[PDB]
């Protein structure tokens, strides 16, 4: 439940059951060989996993430095890491015997994760999401309704994630005897974090086995972005007792931090309850979560998982921050030099390793965890 | 060269030379170890090959019949198979010491394709597209920018895909030292019907592989959509000697064959010569223009190695209209969790039917050949249709 100070159950008595009984049944269930087969079938049929680990040679000798290498979760189906938490939780709701997944999203991406998964596995899906992003993300609204759920406006509060959020847990609290609530990153109560970073911990496995394969050793630096944290969990997980690996993850710098538009809760937020745990928030001072900006959209969620608060107490991993203006430069680097368009939120990683990796010596070698393809954000970087 | 009296290479004095060259310098290459080290290479680590086959178990029951399996091209870095062509074909004009590619384009997507093997590889891109084309696919030639392509709208004629052929050409036979003409269908003159079904072939070895690890025989059927026919080629060759495999390759009936808006040239197209070959094309004596819902189903023609397998009667070819693409692109979105590309869905509404028709047990494969992120603009104008005496969506 704790990574140190942080993580926790911040939720009313009434959801205290529930979260045992979620426990209970993922204890039972993540080791179990018929869960893990039909997780690996799924997997493997439906999202195309194992992605490659990509030499970025082209990139790497422009540099002249580290060898650059990305992790390819953007060739996942769907584009993005997402559906390797959305495919493990909806499956185990249905090891459960739950009928219907919930979930929140901001920019829809988890949304659309959840949306997928649902249908894949013939759940009902009903999708919460504050009105002003309803507005604003017309395609990902789309997508989610062609994929059969319900996207259910949220038009009390500021109309925005923090009031899809307690949308969501009210709707969970009546609904849990065949509901499950479907966390989109390593946030929530426990045991959210938890499941949320083993069920994308495959992706730093299949890194390890790779770059042991092409290199015959083990990479001097991950480099990671970090909304709430999954994607940088899942990549650096495996690699945390491996004393020699450094671990990066990359926030949203957004126009500067000194500009108060970003989303870099570990470096520029303080400690906080929210969203049923207690770890680094951007929160006023009357304790309200602040607005974010990052021109990726899925750098929005206003906090950080507890494991990432733990991970920079100890310092076993950095946490840095890239502008909206470095990750913009890092798209269109990487999609002309190496033919491929990347996510903005990825973009803010590719943005630092290409810092890093000038100043490291050739021999060395950083991994990329390439979130997701760019695909998606192709309007925004038409209208920049 | 020919396959029965189609394809040949009816081309004027100056594209011999080019031909002949490209001709030599595969087989040169195309079973040589390096050259084939390094595509595998690029296939596996950049395109992402193999991908997956999947076993539509929730469409399979609903519909009630055979067994649908989808080969998941989908998933192929780009979103569609013509990767496999462009990587192929770049890779073969750098080995040939080439230093730039071009190509043409219609609704982009080969295009877009071309210029993410040529930043891939290094080399200059340069692709021709019709004026009208161009303002009519804004985001393609943003996509084809963005990967360091340049690209030259033809303004001559009608301004349309048969004039950036025409532009295409000409400046391959003032410049083919050093660049490679890049196409993107199993059509052209030889030999670039059977080079790029040679670059598509391995999604037909790797699904033959898959079915017989999945089901421990052979399918049934394989249904593929049909442009120019490289998916469908690329799926089909490795089966083509496996007798009880029947193939089905199925066009675009667009809003109706009686309709004259559709791309159905096997189905309704006549016998003439053009892009340097012989084989089924939409004509009046010129190209007529073609339609259908599905950007990347309007080659107004069919590949040669298509109009011999259609005379042989190995292959049948039918066709599905847009109500019906579109019936099967909402399909696969809710029971399956896959948005199909509009070409694709195509190939999916038909072995909707198929299936039907079929035992249980029985089983058919279905080529996805791509992604439908690209198609939701289009799918949403239809879906919010908004009548003419009308203010909003009823
Ligand atoms: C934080 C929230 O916006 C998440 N990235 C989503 O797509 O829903
Ligand atoms: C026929 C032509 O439009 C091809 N499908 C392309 O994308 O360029
Ligand atoms: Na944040
Ligand atoms: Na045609």
């Amino acid at each position: 439940m704790w990574f140190g100070e942080f993580g926790g159950q911040y939720v009313p008595e009434t959801l205290i059951e529930p979260l045992k009984e979620l426990e209970k049944a993922y204890k039972r269930f993540k080791d179990d060989e018929e869960f893990n087969r039909q997780l690996n079938y799924y997997l493997k049929t439906w999202a195309g996993r194992p992605t490659p680990l990509y030499y970025a040679k082209r990139l790497t000798e422009k540099i002249g430095g580290a060898k650059i290498y990305l992790k390819r979760e953007d060739l996942v189906h769907g584009g993005a890491h997402k559906t390797n938490n959305a495919i493990g939780q909806a499956l185990l709701a249905k090891f459960m015997g739950k009928t219907r997944l919930i979930a929140e999203t901001g920019a829809g991406q988890h949304g659309v994760a959840t949306a997928m998964a649902g249908a894949l596995l013939g759940m009902k899906v009903d999708i919460y999401m504050g009105a002003e992003d309803v507005e604003r993300q017309k395609m990902n609204v789309f997508r989610m309704k062609l994929l059969g759920a319900n996207v259910i406006p949220v038009n009390s509060g500021s109309r925005t994630l923090k009031d899809a959020i307690n949308e969501a847990l009210r709707d969970w609290v009546a609904t849990f005897e065949y509901t499950h609530y479907l966390i989109g990153s390593v946030v929530g109560p426990h045991p959210y974090p938890t499941i949320v970073r083993d069920f994308q911990s495959v992706i730093g496995r299949e890194a390890k086995a790779q770059i042991l394969e092409a290199e015959g050793q083990l990479p001097d630096v991950i480099v990671a972005c970090v909304g709430g944290g999954s994607n940088a969990m899942g990549i650096f997980y495996p690699f945390v007792n491996d004393k020699k690996v450094k671990l990066v993850g990359v926030e949203a710098g957004g126009k500067g931090l000194e500009s108060g538009k970003h989303s870099a809760s570990l470096n520029a937020g303080q400690v906080g309850v929210f969203h049923g745990m207690l770890s680094y928030f951007l929160q006023d001072e009357e304790g309200q979560i602040k607005p974010t900006h990052s021109i990726a959209p899925g750098l929005d969620y206003p906090g950080v998982g507890p494991e990432h608060a733990y991970l920079k107490k100890i310092q076993r991993a950095e946490y840095v921050t890239v502008t909206d203006e470095e990750a913009l430069k890092a798209f269109h680097e990487l999609s002309r030099t190496e033919g491929i368009i990347p996510a903005l939120e990825s973009a803010h990683a590719v943005a630092y390793a290409m810092k890093l990796a000038k100043e490291m010596s050739r021999d060395e070698i950083i991994i990329v965890n390439l979130s997701g393809r760019g695909d998606k954000d192709l309007d925004i970087v038409l209208k920049v």
